[PDB]
DNA sequence: AGAAAACCCA
DNA sequence: TGGGTTTTCTTTTCTCT
RNA sequence: GAGAAAAG
């Protein structure tokens, strides 16, 4: 649309409002508009910068100055330019106070008044400056007041969103002062905006070489810290140049933060650089989106703004604190709101060429800037000042040369270093007040998690109902203000083996050392087993690392959506969604006491956890946890020295925990009276399965996947491993070698996943390599024939085709047509979730202009279930807020304390019917037909998917309500 | 690799 | 009708080219 | 970009 120059120099006027810098913009400004072709292309929004920017300043002159030059080159001032300038004849005391000419103008023009207050988006001081100058004169102005904020009417939201009701909001554990001191805290490493944390290996103690590398970095790093700040400095002054001669330049986005900050950038950059040079235009885009972040985490410290989040973060924390009572209870985005809700001033990025030309200025500094003595072995040796990066030509990498990685290498480094936004939250993040604002303290955190900038998502977002996403943003406010501890037992256990020789049967990494050590393809194999241990070593350094830094410390993960509505935790190595050692070391800060009934949900907790009697009812996992009790005991005193019964659980590290917890409950005195701290999961037999029988009630699904109540829990799994068992055996009886060399080997595990996916648009090849990756890592299976039997594997498992999950099969059937026909129409899949939320598919696979058919239809299915279950967990999580429930979800994994596990099932039993009370088949049918089918040139591919949609498959025979009693529902 | 057919563009 | 490409969906981490 | 790994 507009021309690339014109955002530029737009770019340029934005950021030189934001750096003081203005004699320069005028300075520009004027260059332009000598030259004809310069005073062409110029939108009024550059002239409306300068005004606003000189209004700030508050120069009459020059303003009066720059007006003039607007109605030049035809140019009628907008809304915003009169009310810079109201702000500056309001600034001083002229025409007796604004009236004698520009409200005059103001009334003449036909804008209105009103809609400068209220549709064109002003700072707040200069609004505040507007009124003290429209309230010199015509003090019968007065600003409209603003409506109480709207509450939410829809069915399922009717009960969160009533005023009348007994409800109980359950308080954190730390006191208001507690929560002020880490609001700071976390203020404190935002600002920095990267954190040091020590490693969990095994130190070095001090040697000659290794104490004469690192003297001898520091006067390297010290040297390029001067190096960088002269080449700052030169091209400083070669860019105000370029500023003062008339072009383009980027001078004030180097002004945009101090000397400091871009040469400890440029440090760090080479402090993280891998011996393996990285692509010059992600090293580019790397350093230009830290300027960004930088200059967003700056500009509100400069502004002001910092001040007013302590201010209100500071009165929000009475909602929260023990010691502390909010007059009437209340949610927290409800709470945040009622307060006077800051002004978010939201900076926004630049046009992507400024970005990459800002990346390229800062990494051409960094090449050319930066040099080392050749001769690292001798000092005394003379040597030329090599360059340590020249390899600008080369997929342009470039290169460390091998002395300085050497360096480095025998330098034992101790520390690694984390972004601020990549560790979690020293305090309680910030409600979901909107989709800009949440999460994070000072960095733009976005609601729904994307790649490569797709943007439709949020054009989504603030196009709805405002009420509508209130159900969504409730939740995920509740996902993050969860307080969450280390468990330090697990942490201690885990590093010791880490720091020794690592234990890959128990999930710890193994070191460089104890590698492997014709030849050509054994050495090739070493090698390649060399560097993935490698690279598994260092994921586990970085997660302990981080545990190792919050051990001591109570902290807050904020959560964000994917598209399709499932919530994760926004700090990616340390969270509870992550591998049994993660979720081992995590446990919740706040403690509810066990009751009467809290043990008997931590005893089957730790059955679950063991992967033994999957196929058992409640009473007998409890025998069963009451059978192996010394086991426990001996597991949880004794974990590595002992008989070792954890570490044959099919999650030991959980397990391990769960016996330390079960371990203190029963050696307590009074085991209803205490304080666990352990999450107790309870997990869905086959969600997919659950919901596609909830909407078809299909009475045989949902007694197969426990929608009905049964004495005992039903697996699908289960019952097709026996299934195709039987012809496991008829085939090796007739002298099959793939038959026979399975025995003992069907089992649940290996076809889970692909009695999983038959429910969505799954092919024979993908169930084959489901089923060949958990034959390679079956040691006790020969791995000749994992090829073969993969076949053989997704033979036989036609067993789903004899009338199995049949209304399940129909709805699968009508979601790939509907996403087929849609796509091949030429528009996207949308649809809204029962609670509101908008969702898209960002696939576009043209190059991004058209719709994948083939991505649309075989993600439909899938992201549909997924949003049920999403919508599923939020309705849960909402009214177990309203009963003071503690609850997180692994996405259908529902987890609370231990004396909450009743009410939590309850919930999950009564919300489960509300959504699916909703006839969501038909609303799903009226929606699509109402925005997909009404447009005037497709009216016979409007009647084909009208014909798709309308005739939705007819539900089954099953009272919803028997899920109420559905023991094996959640389990 | 390879056992593998259906969909999309010629 | 003939030839090329994918293979159910999402999320996350690491070192080596 | 491949080498892997993890969660639903
Ligand atoms: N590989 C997968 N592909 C698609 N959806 C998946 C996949 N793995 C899990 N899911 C989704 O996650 C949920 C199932 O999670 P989970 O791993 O607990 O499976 P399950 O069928 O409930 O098995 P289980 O018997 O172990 O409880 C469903 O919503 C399902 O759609
Ligand atoms: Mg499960």
């Amino acid at each position: 649309q507009l021309s690339g120059q014109q955002q530029r120099l737009l770019a340029f006027f934005k950021c030189c409002l934001l750096t003081d810098q203005l004699p320069l913009a005028h300075h520009l400004l004027v260059v332009h508009h000598g030259q004809r072709q310069k005073r062409k292309l110029l939108t009024l929004d550059m002239y409306n910068a300068v005004m606003l920017g000189w209004a700030r300043q508050g120069a009459f002159k020059e303003l009066v100055y720059v007006l003039f030059m607007v109605k030049d080159a035809g140019l009628t001032p907008d809304l915003l330019s009169y009310a810079a300038a109201l702000q500056c004849m309001g600034r001083q005391d002229q025409d007796a106070g604004t009236i004698e000419r520009c409200l005059e103008q103001m009334s003449q023009e036909g804008l209105k008044l009103q809609a400068l207050f209220t549709a064109v988006l002003l700072s707040e001081e200069d609004r505040a400056t507007v009124l003290k100058a429209v309230h010199k004169v015509k003090p019968t102005f007065s600003l409209p007041p603003q409506l109480p904020p709207p509450v939410n009417t829809s069915k399922l939201l009717r009960d969160v969103y009533a005023k009348d009701g007994r409800v109980s909001y359950p308080k954190l554990h730390l006191p208001l002062k507690t929560l002020q001191c880490l609001f700071e805290k976390q203020l404190h490493m935002e600002l920095a905006s990267r954190v040091c944390v020590v490693s969990v290996e095994k130190p070095t103690l001090p040697s000659k070489e290794v104490k004469h590398a690192r003297k001898t970095l520091k006067t390297l790093r010290d040297q390029w810290e001067k190096a960088l700040c002269r080449a700052l400095r030169e091209t400083k002054n070669r860019l105000e140049r370029e500023v003062y001669e008339g072009r383009f330049s980027l001078y004030p986005f180097l002004c945009l933060l101090d000397e400091r900050e871009v040469v400890r950038m440029l440090l760090q950059v080479l402090q993280a650089l891998p011996a393996q040079g990285e692509s010059f235009t992600t090293l580019a885009r790397e350093l230009s989106a830290r300027t960004f972040s930088r200059h967003v985490v700056q500009r509100q410290r400069v502004s002001g703004q910092v001040q007013a989040l302590q201010n209100h973060y500071r009165k929000y924390l009475c909602l929260l604190a023990s010691d502390a009572e909010v007059p009437e209870p209340c949610l927290p985005r409800q709470y945040w709101e009622e307060l006077g809700a800051p002004e978010a001033l939201r900076e926004q990025p630049w046009p992507l060429p400024v970005q990459m030309e800002l990346g390229k200025l800062l990494a051409e500094m960094l090449v050319q800037a930066t040099q080392m003595p050749c001769s690292l072995d001798k000092p005394h040796r003379s040597s030329r000042l090599v360059p340590v990066l020249y390899h600008v030509y080369s997929i342009g990498i470039l290169k460390p040369h091998p002395a300085y990685v050497q360096l480095l290498e025998k330098a034992a480094e101790p520390t690694l270093t984390f972004e601020a936004v990549d560790v979690p939250m020293l305090c309680p993040p910030l409600p979901w007040t909107s989709p800009h604002s949440g999460a994070f303290l000072l960095s733009p955190t976005k609601l729904m998690r994307t790649v490569e900038g797709a943007t439709q998502h949020q054009e989504l977002l603030e196009t709805c109902p405002p009420t509508a996403l209130h159900g969504a943003l409730d939740a995920l406010t509740q996902l993050g203000n969860c307080a969450w501890r280390v468990n330090g037992r697990v942490l201690d256990l885990v590093l010791q083996l880490f720091q020794a020789k690592g234990c890959p049967q128990l999930g710890v990494p193994a070191p460089p050392s104890e590698a492997p050590q014709e030849l050509r393809r054994e050495l090739a194999h070493c090698q390649k087993v060399a560097r993935e241990m490698h690279s598994l070593r260092a994921e586990a350094l970085y997660r302990l690392s981080l545990a190792q830094h919050l051990r001591d410390r109570v902290f807050w993960l904020p959560h964000n959506m994917d598209f399709r509505g499932r919530t994760y935790p926004c700090p990616p190595h340390f969270n509870h969604l992550g591998s049994d050692v993660a979720r081992a070391l995590l446990e919740f800060a706040q403690g509810r006491p066990l009751g009467p009934h809290g043990l008997d949900w931590l005893k089957i907790h730790l059955v679950n956890l063991t992967g033994l009697k999957k196929r058992e009812p409640l009473r007998k996992r409890l025998a069963f946890a009451e059978e192996v009790m010394d086991d426990i005991l001996d597991s949880a005193d004794q974990p590595l020295t002992g008989r070792k019964w954890w570490m044959g659980a099919e999650e030991p590290w959980q397990t391990l925990a769960c016996c330390m917890e079960v371990a203190n409950a029963v050696r307590a005195s009074d085991p209803a009276a205490y304080v666990s701290h352990l999450p107790v999961h309870q997990d869905g037999s086959c969600n997919g399965l659950q919901h596609y029988a909830a909407l078809g009630r299909d009475s045989v699904g949902a007694a197969s996947v426990n929608l009905e109540p049964s004495d005992v829990p039903q697996d699908v799994y289960s019952g097709v491993a026996a299934q195709v068992e039987v012809f496991r055996r008829q085939d090796a009886q007739r002298g099959m070698r793939v038959a026979q060399v399975l025995e003992g080997f069907i089992t649940r595990k290996v076809v889970k996943q692909t009695v999983m996916t038959v429910v969505y648009g799954v092919t024979r090849y993908g169930g084959r390599l489901q089923i060949e990756k958990r034959l390679r890592e079956l040691s006790d299976f020969p791995q000749e024939f994992v090829w073969e039997a993969s076949h053989y594997l997704v033979r036989q498992v036609f067993k789903s085709l004899q009338e199995m999950f049949s209304g399940t099969r129909a709805i699968q059937h009508w979601l790939t047509e509907s996403a087929r026909l849609i796509s091949h129409m030429g528009s996207v899949v949308e649809w809204v979730t029962p609670l509101g939320v908008p969702v898209i598919q960002p696939y576009r696979l043209d190059s991004s202009r058209k719709p994948n058919t083939r991505k649309q239809k075989n993600g439909f299915p899938p992201n549909f279930i997924h949003s049920l279950d999403s919508s599923h967990m939020m309705l849960t999580a909402l009214h177990c807020y309203r009963k003071g429930l503690t609850f997180v979800s692994v996405h259908d994994c529902y987890w609370t304390h231990a004396a909450d596990v009743s009410v939590m099932n309850q919930v999950c039993r009564e919300q489960f019917v509300r959504l699916h009370s909703e006839p969501i088949l038909q609303d799903l049918s009226r929606f699509l037909v109402k925005r997909f089918c009404s447009e005037p040139q497709k009216i016979l591919e409007a009647s084909q998917l009208k014909e798709t949609l309308q005739a939705v498959p007819k539900p089954g025979a099953f009272d919803l309500e028997q899920v109420k009693r559905s023991t094996y529902f959640f389990s």
